[PDB]
């Protein structure tokens, strides 16, 4: 029976009225929270022609619900090439990008899946809206995600700190669980698909091996790769290590489309002491030549991400 | 798997951005929705020194949660005599009044209980806030309630129409179930505690008896009184009849404190074709001499409420 | 998370072990609780053939759930034409008469509704086993009702006591929350349909006004009528009064069916030390002759029913 | 609301009726599912003695739940010192070895975790009945695990097949969602802790690189390691690969306890037409000598484990 319910939905407000502007941010977030709820459930009854469906049906969901916080100008889905411009009598200051369900049909192993989202603010005036607003990296206002695992944590990283929230299934609300997360600067785990790329790896090959074979008397870093992008970013935020998905030969390297996958993921890391590096540049400071641009990432604890550029540059 | 989730929390927005002002209304409503959720549950696990508690604990709840939509100037609880003035760096345009749990310890018979709420807008300037804003009747902007019965319907009557919403327990959201409710103008049920007041009744005595003994060849009106104010207003909104609680001898007659009980209840009725009459005046058009003023009500279908003033005035 | 989690099952299983029985009671009740649960969810979101459906679905769900426990052999239902005789393969010794959703279409005004059941034992050799196995008067071995109010309460009565379990939705188990439960001598509220029955009430009139404005002098009775058998009876089990539906035209009076509305409820009332008569015959001692026999009922606290009977003596 | 609601129970109850048994299996599994459910809720909101608590609570909850079914007699647990010998009053014929929360404190990174169990039958006369009743190798009558991921999945294996049920939280019942289930010949992902085991991998090395960059020429393997037995094994039951935790120092190698981690899981794998060896001994044929015996395991698709064995031949 527990009186100080600290919901996302008023927490964002407590820093956001201590700043004026327009609500919008919260109306956006809140609406995103309903759809996330919505997905957590149909996935918790997971599987009670056939090809895909769940996910595309939920991209459906994320859209209108995002398009009804009167707070969006334009959306960019993994599922849709082109930005879908939000309507006149529904537009508001903001631009979002989202992979609505990273893992949609790899559920079968009751593995972790997620909704990654990245929010921008349209601002550059009468243009009117159109796809171009999908242009910076290091300027997303608000970014985070939602892992439906044993639970449904929605981690929300903004402007000034990383917060984790938990779905409380008793009352339909995301509740402040940890207030300002910072990353285990080193001491670690490392994660990569060592089948697929082991032969195909480059400078990073010796990287793994001094992370296996200790150039030392150090005990070694443990392997841990779930194969889902959200599950694996989160276990790096929390217990701390280095996650890396390059994918060598064709090189806007891995599946991870920059802009709604590795870019939320980069800012949420960035705000907790996280380096997010292409290996040559910094993932936040890259302008999107095109909105669906696949582009790699190494992220994690700073003294670990940093040992990897010391690999990469005295090398390539 | 069901894509057009029409939640309260954006519905109010769809008429409210089609009007400008400031969000506030929705932030208030939305926050009220969390606390209502919160109560529905602890009541659904009802009863897993001892005197009362549940309710007072929830008045606790309604307050801060109302005091964190930055949208209140002053609150008036059944549970608190005096308006509690909301804080400086938390005040916003609005005044609320609420019986946070009409029926708190009559639960035992798993009967219906509720949260009645009435919202006003402070407007009358630098005064600063203080208890006086609890002054009209027929000017509440927004009013309705929440019955936790077989379900948890939150019926929200505003300015331009009565809406009913249902708690969907799968996703933590109140969903538009009926869009613009209007009252069965007659054809009826009638409800009063015919024990307690039967001897004590006045003009209204013959009223009941021509509602029992048909001054006719009409079949008679059925008895139906649950003894909870919300359960009984709702069954009158829906199947239609007349509810009446006078309580004759001491006459700000019944327990129902005007201002947060019979006044929400009056506007929600009013907006669906509902007469809400003291029996002499009209319950909405009465100014609160004091904020805890008990004061009676007859409400219901118009050709029935109206047959009761035809009782009352060619009589008293 | 307490681990001495006393589910209905463990209650029912301890008791079948004392009695040295075969385990059918336990699986029957277990089956039945699977339906009570899904029906309790059906209703929590109703409003979100087509003239009437939810009753039927409930009745198919309860026959199905009961046939699968091999533990039953005749099933008598509010809905089916005649008895359902269970296939030799899924048989067992019990006989269940049940109403699947009492008050089924009076559920939008959101009041409590429920499922009622009574369980006989088939004692002759073959027949094979048809509806004549519902002759029995008070030879129930178990009876009870499931109440779908703001919590789902299953009050169960058997040879030793009435016990009250509550559905904890955090785990989907009816938990034992209240024990043995006796009703209290006299202490009242009189629950009756005050309209029509007032145009037909004979000895009941005297009783109504003897309890309205008292002759042994002082303090009057309250009235309360929900309009739903399960509801008006359950309130009567917890608070004290008297309940009556004798209503005259429909002259085996009552809508209340003898096998599956009145006898279970009489049983429970009686096991809790409260009585129930016809005003002439005891309800439980009446033999059946029709399985769809309507029978008049009046029940509740002792003193109170005896008062009505003292009056039915020198009267009509 | 479909009424042929096939719960785990009805599955287990049909099967005990074929086998002409006593009904203990059904109540044991029934008890066990009451804990699987509350544990599944414990975890859905963790984050909302004190160094470690949730494991223990789970283990007390599962012993308690198992003792109440009179159906058990020795209980062996990851946590308790020695066997728990059930009081003569609550006894029955089964023997359960179980781990209550595998991966208990690696649950904030929110990954799947679970409860694993194996069920023996006590076949000697008295003793009275102590831990020696856990000699048996593959003499399980039932084994399975409960997986607490984005849905709670209970995979159960017994004499005839592996079957998969899913917890429907709309009713609190494990429902039968998938049947008989065989694993598929070869088809892979190799799941292994690639770090340390790489510094100790003997024949496994050859195998790792024979499956990294292939010699019979073409298409490589993926790696996947969650770091949780239940999780890495369940994924292996649905998709195809190989799983290995042989790890050398800890030389009855394995953290994986023989009675209640490796033998259940071997059983299930084997019943689904996949194998599990030590690389030397079959896991299921190994006799115990300690109830806390650690044993090395490698398991999963046939071809794949046979490949590893072909190599363990001419090797080390």
């Amino acid at each position: 029976f527990d009186t100080n319910i600290v919901t996302l939905t008023r927490f964002v407000m407590e820093q956001g009225r201590k700043a004026r502007g327009t609500g919008e941010m919260t109306q956006l977030l809140n609406s995103l929270c309903t759809a996330v709820k919505a997905i957590s459930t149909a996935v918790r009854k997971a599987g009670i022609d056939q090809v895909k469906k769940l996910d595309v049906l939920s991209n459906d969901l994320v859209i209108n619900v995002l398009k009804s916080s009167f707070a969006t100008c334009v959306l960019v889905t993994e599922e849709d090439k082109n930005a879908i411009i939000v309507e006149p009598e529904k537009r508001g200051k903001y631009v979002v990008c989202f992979d609505p369900l990273d893992g949609s049909s790899n559920i079968d192993c009751l593995v972790s899946i997620g909704t990654i989202f990245g929010i921008y603010r349209k601002n550059s005036t009468d243009e009117p809206s159109e796809k171009d607003a999908l242009q910076p990296g290091r300027n997303l206002v608000a970014a985070g995600y939602a892992l439906y695992g044993s639970a449904t944590m929605l981690v929300l990283a903004m402007v000034n700190g990383v917060n984790c929230f938990m779905l409380d299934p008793a009352i339909g609300e995301f509740i402040l669980v940890d207030r300002n997360v910072k990353i285990k600067k080193k001491g670690s785990i490392y994660s990569i698909n060592e089948g697929y790329a082991k032969e195909f790896d480059p400078a990073i090959t010796e990287y793994i091996q001094r992370k296996k074979f200790p150039p030392d008397n150090s005990a070694p870093y443990g392997a841990r790769y779930v194969g889902s992008m959200v599950a694996d970013v989160h276990r790096t935020l929390v217990y701390g290590g280095i996650f890396m998905y390059p994918a060598n030969k064709k090189s806007p390297k891995g599946k991870l489309r920059l802009l709604y996958e590795c870019n939320p993921m980069a800012y949420v890391m960035e705000k907790a002491g996280g380096l997010a590096t292409t290996g040559k540049e910094a993932v936040l400071d890259i302008v999107p030549t095109d909105i669906h641009q696949r582009a790699p990432i190494i992220l994690g604890s700073p003294e670990d991400v940093t040992e990897l550029l010391e690999i990469y540059q005295k090398h390539a």
